[PDB]
């Protein structure tokens, strides 16, 4: 028995405490790198909260057992000056993750897929407590966002997945692949950076039109 609720500003510390226990340790990229203490990822996770479309799953004791942090994403302006997120990151391990994100964006622009859309919902951080996995919480978190999308005329939900394992969860929820890149093919300076276990494969960007 759990609720799905909007994450409030006062929830920031509790959200971070939960992510530090789970996501920071068990997202496949974070585990591969042994991310450790990472204030940059705390900052990254807190950023979308004021967009008022991030959700927490909360158990009967009032503990956060899952989150899906989402932010609105806008089509680059005609006069856009594109920036690399990695350039302002001092944490060397998190810089590798941000560099991977920058690389994906250099190769693939979600706004090219949907030329008529100005605003898209971006699913940024998805994490469920281990003891509550396999119960459909990820799906219930995701589907709460559809409510927000309906209320605001947003058609597209975009979610970059860090493993085929989580891309499959999104597929079950009605998302489809829009871009993929194998870890074995990600060689920004000529050499492989990420080498997690074979079943992870690589990143897949997933999208749903609601
Ligand atoms: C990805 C994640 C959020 C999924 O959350 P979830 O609420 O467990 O999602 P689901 O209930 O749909 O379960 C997904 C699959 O996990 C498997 N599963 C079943 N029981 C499980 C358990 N006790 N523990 C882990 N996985 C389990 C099943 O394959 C299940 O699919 P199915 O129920 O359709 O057969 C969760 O695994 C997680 O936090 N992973 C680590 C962080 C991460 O990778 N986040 C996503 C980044 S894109
Ligand atoms: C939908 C989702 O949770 N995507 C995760 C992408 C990501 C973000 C930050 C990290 O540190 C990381 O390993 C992976």
């Amino acid at each position: 028995p759990y609720t799905i609720e909007l994450i409030q500003p006062e929830d920031g510390e509790a959200v971070i405490a939960m992510l530090k226990t789970f996501f920071f340790k068990d997202d496949p990229l974070n585990t591969f790198l042994d991310l450790g203490e990472c204030k940059e990822l705390e900052k990254y996770s807190l950023k979308p909260l004021p967009d008022n479309c991030s959700y927490k799953a909360v158990n009967k004791k009032g503990e956060i057992i899952g989150v899906f942090l989402n932010g609105l994403m806008r089509r680059p302006s005609p006069d856009d000056v594109p920036e690399k997120a990695a350039d302002s990151c001092e944490h060397p391990k998190f810089k590798k993750i941000l560099s991977l994100m920058d690389h994906v964006e250099e190769q693939f622009n979600i706004f090219d897929v949907y030329p008529d859309e100005e605003l898209i919902l971006d699913g940024k951080i998805l994490s469920v407590d281990t003891n509550y996995r396999g119960l459909g919480i990820a799906g219930r978190l995701t589907e709460r966002a559809y409510e927000y999308m309906r209320e605001n005329g947003i058609n597209v939900y975009h979610v970059l997945c860090s493993s085929h394992y989580s891309a499959r969860v999104m597929e079950k929820l009605g998302f489809h692949e829009v871009f993929r890149m194998q870890f074995a093919d990600y060689k920004p300076q000529g050499e492989v950076v990420f080498k997690p276990a074979a079943p992870h494969v690589g990143i897949q960007v997933m999208a749903k039109e609601v």
